[PDB]
């Protein structure tokens, strides 16, 4: 489809069998997602932006579904405020930016 | 153009006469590019992002020009980790997300 930017690009998305809203995020390099408690290892993170930086878990080879559309990678999981889709899963998905 | 993502997707921008590197970021509501000096009045306000909220002088009616598009709206000037086109500048130069 094709998404419009008059408002924020909210989907909905499928993580370990929880579906959740998310931000087709074109500035986040990496996905962040709000705490929920995956199973599986993982390691320690810290990733920066406006205001400064937060400590997030990183899973790998994480299966996620955006808008129908299967993708598989790296997650971060901690406090933000939003759930962001970055450049890592919307690469999987075929998503670009035009104008 | 059409913009992938396997990239961030950086543009050059024209603004207050001087060229610049910024992010198309489709997670952001406002633009807000780093500290520097532009003419005219401006606002004292604050902004949020990952880490927490910023102190950023809010510029309005702004001429900015976006990879060769034109616009006019508000710009934030302030401590951010990257310049950052956001949604409010995004929508004028037509830019829309696909997949
Ligand atoms: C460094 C470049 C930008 C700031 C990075 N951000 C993505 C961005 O889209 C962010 C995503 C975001 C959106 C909403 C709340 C918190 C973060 N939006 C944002 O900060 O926008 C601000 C400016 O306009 C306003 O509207 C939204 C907040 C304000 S981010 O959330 O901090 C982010 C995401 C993945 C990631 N992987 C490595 S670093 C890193 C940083």
């Amino acid at each position: 489809p094709q998404i419009t930017l008059w408002k924020r690009p909210l989907v909905t998305i499928k993580i370990g069998g929880q579906l959740k809203e998310a931000l087709l995020d074109t500035g986040a390099d990496d996905t962040v997602l709000e705490e929920m408690n995956l199973p599986g290892r993982w390691k320690p993170k810290m990733i920066g932006g406006i205001g400064g930086f937060i400590k997030v878990r990183q899973y790998d080879q994480i299966l996620i579904e955006i808008c129908g559309h299967k993708a598989i990678g790296t997650v971060l999981v901690g406090p933000t405020p939003v759930n962001v889709i970055g450049r890592n899963l919307l690469t999987q998905i075929g998503c670009t930016l035009n104008f």
